[PDB]
């Protein structure tokens, strides 16, 4: 317990609420991850989120758009720990859960892990979305 401002940030952005992750949020996080202390707090919080059970998959959902959204707005040492850290993404990509209602809820985890790392695959494509993004990278 104790925590930095971008820390409450990054665990209010990728809560077990709903899926969906504020555009307010995502800008914030985006901004702070040019701050070294912010930066290590940010991926340090999305590594434990993306680790977590079946049960919270949408603390991983969240985690994984907090992520795209990282590496086509944010600094380029989120592009670098992602690829340090591929294979959690990666087994993602496989992940299953169906809820209590009988929903595949495991289906939106693994198109947001299969977007991610077909992105990071594709450095035209993530070179352009992030010089389109980022003035002047």
């Amino acid at each position: 317990m104790g925590s930095s401002s971008t820390q409450v940030l990054v665990r209010n952005a990728t809560s077990n609420d709903n899926h969906q992750v504020s555009k307010d949020s995502l800008i914030e996080l985006a901004e702070k991850s040019y701050d070294s202390a912010d930066f290590f707090e940010i991926m340090d919080m999305l590594d434990k989120r993306l680790n977590d059970k079946g049960k919270y998959w949408r603390h991983i959902a969240k985690a994984l758009t907090v992520i795209d959204y990282l590496i086509r707005f944010g600094s380029e040492n989120c592009v670098l720990w992602c690829r340090e850290n591929l294979y959690i993404i990666k087994t993602l990509k496989e992940f299953r859960h169906e809820d209590d209602e009988g929903i595949d809820q495991g289906q939106i985890v693994r198109v947001k892990a299969k977007e991610l790392t077909a992105l990071l695959s594709d450095d035209e494509r993530l070179n352009e979305e992030r010089n389109m993004n980022i003035k002047g990278r």
